């Protein structure tokens, strides 16, 4: 199970570590990947958990891109969870970096409503260009099933839990 986590809400944790490490080691049911409507995980936590997954990961989300063509930004996908969890559910929070509106983030975080319990990072946050004490914000004010969040950056870790 989970361990370590500090308790932001009745559903929202938190923790200060690196995704990948904490799936490796919890196998959760979901992990949350911060996709692109491409689903090219290049960079940021995409790049991380596909190198993580001996691209695996990119291999899989090719094939469903040539199927089904681009998601939406504000929409999602259920994959597998290659070697790190069971399943994956890629989604895409807008890139304000790439000039996306912001206000899709809230329709981005309602996809984790349809799982019980998952483990992932802040969308659109990190090269996304979103604010992530907002990307938490709409974070705990949208999600109502069990939410672990996992924040690799230890300075922002702090920030987050000290302005909640
Ligand atoms: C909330 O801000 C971020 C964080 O500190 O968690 C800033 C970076 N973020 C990421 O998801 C991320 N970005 C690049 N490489 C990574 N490797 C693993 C995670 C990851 C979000």
């Amino acid at each position: 199970s989970f361990s370590g986590y500090l308790k932001l809400t009745d559903n929202v944790y938190i923790k200060n570590a690196d995704i990948v490490e904490e799936a490796k080691k919890v196998k959760p049911t979901v992990v949350v990947n911060a996709a692109n409507v491409y689903l090219k995980h290049g960079g940021g936590v995409a790049g991380a958990l596909n190198k993580a997954t001996n691209n695996a990961m990119q291999v899989e989300s090719d094939d469903y891109i040539a199927t089904n063509g681009p998601l939406k930004v504000g929409g999602s996908c259920v994959l597998s969870g290659h070697n790190l969890a069971k399943h994956c559910l890629h989604v895409v929070g807008p890139n304000v970096n790439k000039g996306e509106d912001i206000q899709l983030l809230k329709s981005a975080y309602e996809n984790f409503n349809q799982h019980e319990v998952l483990l992932a990072p802040l969308l659109s946050a990190g090269i996304f260009g979103a604010d992530p004490i907002h990307s938490l914000r709409v974070c705990v004010d949208t999600v109502r099933t069990n939410v672990y969040l996992a924040v690799f950056d230890k300075n922002l870790y702090d920030k987050l839990v000290s302005s909640f």
